[PDB]
């Protein structure tokens, strides 16, 4: 089997971006945002506390003559950016692009914090990492690539991210009209349960590439692209007035300027990061000081190929036995 369905960015920054996802009989449908950095499955629901719903598509299993109370059940998740979600939860049928799983754990949310409340676009969050890092308890469960793996056609799924423009997520097949080139696929470490691999070096605009391993994650779920302070600091040198501002929570640099591309390795072969990708607009409404699209990932404690780096490029999850990542320009 396969699955493929367009992904769409959020807002007119590419914050984020949202999938339709069919839970239930009859189908529910459900706009989520699909993330390669959790494991979880879990929607806004007719068990949400009232308050912290603000425009949601709730799932409401009780009209889903497929869902069954996985009893006993629990969950409970926080995310890098300090956002968190609780609940119970279901088995039902989830359906992606064609492609359908049956028995899968869908996380009802019981409680949502304040950014989740605050994003009335996304439904909830289908995570595609390793199931390792799945939060429900006493029983893990299983992610929607996982349960779907031994039914496709390749043990693979694709994220083909656009800039300012729609995209695609496929399941089970490389579409080979959707890159250019070759696919260099490189290493990955799943010790940490993340699509964990290390680039060769970046280069800044039209400058020499440096040679130099970065290990990090590649995250379609994280908006910016986080690096050492090190390779930060020199990008951002090459932007007349860019300065780190405490105050702000990062680099941000003159609106007028014309931002200069960014180049990561990937084995031999590079991605070029347009500078237009990097600009993330004011800071407020109406400020002539706009936010870096790359920022630092000091205190972070991981580096992050969000979806900065991630939709400059064809990307390849491939979850054969020894998993691995390929990346392609397009």
């Amino acid at each position: 089997s396969t699955g493929s369905a367009t992904t769409t960015p959020i807002d007119s920054l590419d914050d984020a971006y949202i999938t339709p996802v069919q839970i239930g009989t009859p189908a529910q449908t459900l706009n989520l945002d699909f993330d390669t950095g959790s494991s979880d499955l879990w929607v806004f629901s007719s068990e949400t506390t009232a308050s912290e719903v603000d425009g949601q598509t709730i799932y409401t299993p009780s009209k889903s003559t497929t869902a069954k109370l996985l009893s006993g059940a629990t969950w409970s998740i926080s995310y890098g950016d300090g956002s968190s979600s609780s609940g119970d939860v279901y088995t039902d049928t989830v359906s992606v692009g064609g492609l359908t799983v049956t028995g899968q754990a869908v996380e009802s949310a019981k409680k949502v914090s304040s950014s989740f409340t605050e994003d009335s676009t996304i439904d909830g969050l289908l995570g595609l990492a390793f199931s390792t890092l799945n939060t429900v308890s006493p029983t893990q469960q299983k992610t929607f690539f996982d349960n779907a793996k031994a039914s496709l056609d390749s043990p693979v799924f694709t994220a083909d991210l656009g800039y300012h423009a729609p995209g695609t997520y496929n399941f089970g097949f490389i579409d080979t009209t959707a890159y250019t080139g070759s696919i260099t696929y490189t290493a990955v470490s799943t010790k940490q349960g993340f699509w964990e691999w290390t680039s060769t070096g970046y280069a800044v605009g039209s400058g020499t590439f440096k040679s130099t391993s970065i290990d990090g994650i590649a995250d379609t779920g994280t908006t910016l692209l986080y690096l050492p302070a090190t390779v930060v600091s020199a990008y951002w040198a090459q932007v007349s007035g860019a300065k780190s501002s405490s105050s702000v929570g990062g680099y941000v640099f003159p609106c007028s300027a014309t931002l200069p591309s960014f180049t990561f390795g990937v084995g031999s072969a590079r991605i070029v990061i347009p500078g237009d990708y990097i600009d993330f607009g004011p800071i407020s409404t109406g400020s002539s000081s706009c936010f870096g699209g790359i920022q630092s990932s000091a205190g972070i404690g991981i580096n992050i190929f969000g979806d900065v780096a991630l939709k400059a490029a064809f990307v390849v999850f491939n979850g054969a036995t020894t998993p691995t990542l390929g990346f392609a320009s397009k």
